[PDB]
């Protein structure tokens, strides 16, 4: 499996469950739209806090934008379209020391499965 890392410091860690097109390396740039699915889950715990796959209801958002945690935004910047991938994120790329709610506390590292659907541009 295409295993990568994507921050020098292993904070961010992708591997390709499926390989989208690589051929012609289709991959979003910043500002984009993008559509994907994901489903999250925490490392230490295993427990899953959120799927869009199980909610049936893709996922959007401007990319390299700070409208998702840093992680995210490094993991699909890297993504072709159609690609599938695992990324682990480091408490520093998702929600340091303040968590995020109930459902995910301090220091957590963060598991996301992640598939890039679509993307576009005004
Ligand atoms: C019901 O489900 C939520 C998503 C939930 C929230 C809680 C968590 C566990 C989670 O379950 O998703 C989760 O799985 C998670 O951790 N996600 C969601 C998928 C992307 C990665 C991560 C994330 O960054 O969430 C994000 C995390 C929770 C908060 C942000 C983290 C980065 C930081 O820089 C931001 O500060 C600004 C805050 C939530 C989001 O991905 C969304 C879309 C973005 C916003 C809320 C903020 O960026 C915001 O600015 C204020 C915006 O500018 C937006 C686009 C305005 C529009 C109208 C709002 C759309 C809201 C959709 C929210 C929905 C689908």
């Amino acid at each position: 499996f295409e295993k990568v890392e994507l921050t020098a410091d292993g904070g961010v860690i992708k591997t390709i469950l499926k390989k989208g097109d690589e051929g012609e390396e289709n991959i979003p740039k910043k500002g984009n739209e993008v559509t994907v699915h994901y489903v999250g889950k925490l490392e230490s715990t295993g427990k899953v806090f959120d799927s869009s796959f199980d909610r049936n209801v893709p996922f959007k958002f401007h990319l390299e934008q700070g409208e998702v945690i840093k992680g995210w935004d490094i993991c699909v910047s890297s993504m072709r379209k159609n690609e599938k991938c695992l990324v682990r994120i480091e408490s520093m790329y998702g929600y340091g020391d303040e968590g995020c709610g109930e459902s995910i506390p301090g220091n957590s590292v963060l598991l996301f499965e992640i598939e890039l659907l679509s993307f576009r541009e005004l």
